[PDB]
């Protein structure tokens, strides 16, 4: 019941009871948080409550100060003085944006807007109440029971009646009972065990947490630095890497730096080379999914000894990580670990990779388990950001994803890698104007691999994902007469398509979101549908930007096909 206010910084023992995350408020404030909202119930040491017997009076604005208790106005003493007075509420040591903050549902993107242009204290309540409410609300969908088992890789589902039904993607995991956790993809339906449990009938609910608190910022305060600072630089650098030393120094001069790297402009090659340039540093490489850690370890295994690298992985082990390092081993001065796996240690430089995907949550836990000389943020804000499970009326744009996207996109990055060197010059002249205003170049050549079709077909939904069944039909009649691309991957904006087109096509299919961070020879896209999450212009960046010899894209919107600098195709 001691802490400080925090909008102010000034103690108090006041704390608001209607907050989900009951924070504490010195008493000018408390006053408008009770005085412009429904939170009318302070918390102290004892309940700001009518002592009465009998008396539901909770508002604060209805109490008064009798003796040492407090009363209504109906139970009050002669001599009685109004906790709420003179734009205080009566406690020891004697706000729009706050007010908002703690009201909203987070279901608008305007709270997330809100939630990373305040200050940072208010930054870091949003994060903590956003994480509960997300968390608070997971509990509140329909239960799954097992009808029959007809494969091992595939089950009969039946719902339970009352609450909504999750749906059926990897980004909805579930825990089974203990049988492991569990994937869903949707008759039948298709499941994914951790273990190789054999799922009975009978068997059964959505992952959950408990939101822990948080103390440390997003971004340590900025310092910037004369000289390298707590780094030792090489003097004979691998001309591989000898391109990034003049990026190299910024990084030691300065306390944190920001690096946007667009698709294939070298982003691993520079945190890798990072340790090249500073071979004595302890690195923690951290990131929010364990496909980018695993990423940096493959980078890793090539430049940097293997017996200083370790690969931290949770207990509670569901994806496979990278089985090439020391497992679970704090003590080498290469750490790879998931951000929610990160060790309370200390390090000289830390460096965040897919920035894009990270939440201001995610910051602050970093900036407080990791104690170190220099902290170094990768990615790109013109990629994909964190799904908002909550979010529903609105888009949230870049410069909202993540404090470091927000600098990113207003200051502008420390540093910029502007040459592409995985895709055919198309695709980077497409991309390049799209959202890098033209500042990203080609290192390759055209290919003359990169074809697009406008071809709306017709749109099905199971449920609410999305289905194309002629744009597949046209991708089927491509594949016939382009052999060299029997080996495309099948990228598709809907989990539902990309079922379809396994079926029909047999090529591999993954989704743009989870295509991120990936590269591949020939790419098959189909948009699918005209909806803002098909067009939104980060995603389509993303999808395109995953070839690296050609792309068919099967396009439903008239605009970005026009915006596609590749040869078109008829049928
Ligand atoms: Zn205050
Ligand atoms: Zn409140
Ligand atoms: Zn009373």
């Amino acid at each position: 019941a001691v802490g400080a206010c925090v909008l102010c910084n000034s103690q108090t023992s006041l704390r608001c009871g209607a907050c989900i995350r009951r924070p504490f408020l010195c008493c000018k404030c408390c006053y408008d948080h009770v005085i412009s909202t429904s939170h009318k119930l302070v918390l102290s040491v004892n309940p700001y409550v009518c002592n009465a017997p009998g008396c539901d009076v909770t508002d604060v604005t209805q109490l008064y100060l009798g003796g040492m208790s407090y009363y209504c106005k109906s139970h009050k003493p002669p001599i009685s003085f109004p906790l709420c007075a003179n734009g205080q509420v009566f406690g020891l040591y004697k706000v729009t944006d706050f007010n908002a903050i703690a009201t909203c549902d987070w279901t608008n993107a305007g709270d997330y807007i809100l939630a990373n242009t305040c200050t940072e204290r208010l930054k870091l309540f949003a994060a903590e109440t956003l994480k509960a409410t997300e968390e608070t609300f997971k509990l509140s969908y329909g239960i799954a029971t097992v009808r029959e088992v007809l494969s091992d890789r595939e089950l009969h589902l039946s719902w339970e009646v009352g609450k909504p039904r999750p749906p059926l993607n990897r980004n909805y995991v579930f825990t089974g009972y203990q049988i492991g956790e569990y994937t869903f993809e949707k008759d039948a339906v298709v499941y994914r065990g951790t273990t190789t449990y054999k799922l009975n009938v009978g068997d059964y609910v959505l992952t959950s947490h408990t939101v822990m608190p948080l103390s440390a910022p997003t971004l340590v305060p900025q310092e910037h630095y004369v000289r390298i600072t707590g780094l030792y630089p090489t003097l004979n650098i691998s001309d591989e890497f000898s391109s990034n030393v003049a990026n190299y120094q910024k990084v030691g001069m300065q306390k944190y730096s920001t690096l946007q790297g667009p698709p294939g402009t070298g982003k691993s090659h520079f945190a890798i080379g990072l340790a090249l340039y500073y071979p004595s540093a302890r690195i923690v490489y951290t990131a929010c999914s364990h496909a980018a850690v695993d990423a940096l370890c493959e980078k890793a295994l090539k430049y940097l000894p293997i017996d200083k690298c370790s690969r931290i992985i949770p207990a509670r082990a569901r994806v496979e990580c990278f089985d090439k390092f020391k497992v679970n081993s704090t003590l080498e001065q290469y750490v790879f670990c998931t951000v929610n796996a990160l060790p309370e240690t200390t390090a000289d430089i830390v460096v965040f990779d897919e920035i894009s995907m990270a939440t201001n949550y995610d910051l602050s836990v970093v900036n407080a388990r990791l104690r170190a000389k220099h902290y170094v943020y990768i990615g790109d804000p013109a990629q994909l950001p964190a799904p908002r499970t909550l979010l529903t009326k609105g888009t949230l744009e870049p410069e909202y994803f993540n404090s470091v996207c927000r600098l990113m996109k207003t200051i502008g990055p420390d540093m910029f890698l502007g040459t592409c060197r995985r895709c055919p010059a198309e695709i980077v002249d497409t991309v390049s104007a799209l959202v890098y205003d033209n500042k990203l170049k080609a290192h390759k050549d055209k290919s003359a691999q990169c074809f697009k079709m406008f071809y709306k077909g017709v749109i099905t939904h199971d449920v609410s994902s999305a289905i194309n069944r002629p744009q597949i039909g046209v991708v089927r009649e491509f594949l016939t007469r382009n052999p060299a691309w029997r080996k495309a991957v099948f990228i598709s904006p809907y989990n539902s398509q990309n079922a379809v087109a396994s079926k029909i096509l047999g090529l591999p299919t993954q989704t743009v979101d989870s295509s991120q961070g990936s590269e591949y020879d020939y790419v098959i896209f189909t948009q699918t549908t005209e909806t803002a999450h098909s067009c939104n212009v980060n995603r389509f960046n993303v999808a395109i930007t995953r070839a690296k010899v050609g792309i068919l894209c099967i396009m439903s919107d008239r605009d970005l096909y026009d915006k596609l600098q590749f040869t078109s195709l008829e049928i």
